[PDB]
Parts: structure tokens; C-alpha cells; sequence
């Protein structure tokens, strides 16, 4: 069979609805009067009525806005029948990929994280790991996160005693001079931002990490 | 066989080129490496190079702006061949319609039209008929004319002694007091305007109508 290629379709479709996707037809038109129809999950199986087809023209249409997070792919099959109901073509697979859109922001597993670190710890010492998640596709830019520290109270002896690992969320000491008798609890605001942490196009969320220095 | 439907295309395309039309493929690409091509007047036969297809991806494209008044329809055929060169599908017929654009203004059959009317004639008299053509599609708005008079000479006894049949181009008298000893010859300027005469968008052209009154 000469098949039609996969239909890639951005989620949160703008409208107006029902928007057309593709017109299909069987070259048997010229002989006899036909009737088109589509079957499978999306059409005549739950969730029904999302994809519809014109019995006459073969114009396949989508009715509602899609959501990759709910259904990321639809496998449909189109058919062709004559006036007294007989199959005139081998049902064609129509694959519909719901393309991902950056429609939900990062989310830390907790609002406050807690960590510890012994005083006078050599630069390079590991303290704790914050992690966040994103309901977008991890393979798409929409789902790829990057962490950064925004603030650091108090700001002594250095205004950045710590560094966050860009990708992994692991926090490390860069500075020396951790002295409990001077600063007991550093408090960081970490920001996880998506799309490789693109400032303009990236969504963000923040959390807090409280690093107690111990004796 | 399931086939792709006709492709519609406005003439006088803007670009940039090559602008793509439709991606086709054969479901044999899963088994073996394929190679697509196109044939016919428009592809490999004269005029050559207007339409092309990507050997690997099957993306069909247009290279140049089209012109309905030169070629209004293209009959192509797509092929799919295996590595060694054998056909792997029945060539698919591809129909391409060049949709009309209003790209040329109306044209009168004569610059100067002559006509007659007996003196003192009744209001309602046919005197002559003027007709203009249009190289655009008669059935589209781009080729549907509306005639009308722009000015008269002289403007006595009335400033508008005549009127034009809005659609047909039959000129009809709307005033009496025609007299060879007062005004021997009138001379009108008629204006054919396309697109149901739409003053804003429609293109126009003018011609003359010389109406002699007789004893
Ligand atoms: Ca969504
Ligand atoms: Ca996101
Ligand atoms: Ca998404
Ligand atoms: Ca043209
Ligand atoms: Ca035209
Ligand atoms: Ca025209």
C-alpha cells in the first residue's frame, strides 16, 4: 500500500474546531460510490469522537484540543466500503503523534529541603541533593531541567559558599571558612528551570534548601 | 489503492522557494531502503523542474511561482524503487490544480464602440451593447465583471442621459429630450470592473461609447 505519513499534531490545539487534518481517498471512486470511516481508540473506541471522518469526502478531522500528558499517540484505521457494505480496500493505518508543548512548569518533590555539612569542610565537599520533575517529555526541551542557586543567606564569608550541579541537583561546597560559631544555617533558594534553563523560553519554579553547619 | 487527493495551489506564489506541498511514502520502507521520484509534464517532461520530490523523505515541493493562464492543471506520477531499481509500488497519480488569482484586469473587445438612437426617443430604448472579457476564471470572482458609466459628453439636457445594464452591458436611455439640433453626438466612458465590481479590490479598465442621435 501507498500509505500516508504520521500526523504530527501540537497539543493544546488552538482551534477553531473541528479542524481538518488530512483528506484520504481510494482510487476506486471512479468506478463506484464509496463510504469512508475510522476506527480505534480516539474514534469509535474510548476516548470516542476525538477523531472523525466525512463519510463522503474522506476529510479526517479532530474535534477537541489534545493533551500529550493524557494520550501521546493515537493508532487509527481508516476503511472504505461500497453502497452495499463490502470492503474495497485494506484498512489503512493512520498514526497520530500528539506533539509535546511546554505546558507545565517544573516541580520540586518538596518545598523545603534539609541538609547538613561539618564545619571547616574542604572545598569540594558534598552536602545534599535537591530534585524536581516535569510532566513534559524528558526527551523534549520542554522536560529537560537545569538547577541554579538564586540567593544565599547569610552571605558570609562568601556570597556563594555553594554551587548547585547544573544537571543533577547535587549541591557541593566551593568555599572554605565554614564556621558554626559565625553562620549556623545557610539558606539557599534553588530554581529549577526547563528547556535547558533557557531564561526567555523556560518555565521555572523554586524551592528552599537549609544547610546547617555542624560541629 | 489508498491515494492522496488533488493538490490545490494559488498561482503567483510568493516564496521563498522551494515551498513544500506534501510528504508521501510507501510502507515498504520498514523492510528495505527506498528511493522516490516524480514524472510527467511539470517534473521530468516540459516544463521541467517545476515540481520535485526528495529521494529519501518523499517530500513533494514546488520550485517556481505558478501561472493558471499558462498551465492550470498538472498530472504527475510518484514512484518508489528499491536499492537495485525495481518498482515496489504502482505509480500514484498526483493531480495539481492551479487555483486562480486575480492577476489580470478586464479588457474591452474594442476601444471605441459606436451606436445609434433616433431623436426624441422614449426612456427605456436599447441603443447598443458593450462587453469586456477577462483572462481570469469566469466562475471565480476574479473574472466576474460589472459595467458602469463614468462620464458623459456633453452633459445636456441631462448630465446622465443613459444608463448601463449593470451586468450585461446593454446601454439604455433614462431620459427624453434627445434632439439632433441641440446635441448631435454623445460620447460615454464605460468602465468594466471585476470581482462583482468591488471598488476596493477589483481591477478596472475603460472604453469609449460614441452614440449618434439621428433624424
Ligand atoms: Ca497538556
Ligand atoms: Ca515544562
Ligand atoms: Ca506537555
Ligand atoms: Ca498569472
Ligand atoms: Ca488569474
Ligand atoms: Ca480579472
Amino acid at each position: 500500500d501507498w500509505v500516508i505519513p504520521p500526523i504530527n499534531l501540537p497539543e493544546n490545539s488552538r482551534g477553531p474546531f473541528p479542524q481538518e487534518l488530512v483528506r484520504i481517498r481510494s482510487d476506486r471512486d471512479k468506478n463506484l460510490s464509496l463510504r469512508y470511516s475510522v476506527t480505534g481508540p480516539g474514534a469509535d473506541q474510548p476516548p470516542t469522537g476525538i477523531f472523525i471522518i466525512n463519510p463522503i469526502s474522506g476529510q479526517l478531522s479532530v474535534t477537541k484540543p489534545l493533551d500529550r500528558e493524557l494520550i501521546a499517540r493515537f493508532h487509527l484505521r481508516s476503511h472504505a466500503v461500497d453502497i452495499n457494505g463490502n470492503q474495497v480496500e485494506n484498512p489503512m493505518d493512520i498514526v497520530i503523534n500528539v506533539i509535546d508543548m511546554n505546558d507545565n512548569r517544573p516541580e520540586f518533590l518538596h518545598q523545603v529541603w534539609n541538609g547538613s555539612v561539618p564545619e571547616g569542610s574542604k572545598p569540594g565537599t558534598y552536602v545534599m541533593t535537591v530534585t524536581a520533575i516535569d510532566a513534559d517529555d524528558p526527551n523534549a526541551l520542554n522536560g529537560m531541567l537545569r538547577y541554579r542557586i538564586l540567593s544565599q543567606a547569610p552571605s558570609t564569608p562568601s556570597p556563594n559558599m555553594f554551587t548547585i550541579n547544573n544537571e543533577t541537583g547535587d549541591i557541593i561546597t566551593v568555599a572554605a571558612g565554614l564556621d558554626r560559631e559565625k553562620v549556623q544555617q545557610y539558606t539557599l533558594i534553588i530554581q529549577a528551570t526547563d528547556m535547558e534553563g533557557n531564561p526567555t523560553y523556560g518555565l521555572s519554579n523554586t524551592a528552599t534548601a537549609v544547610i546547617t553547619v555542624t560541629d
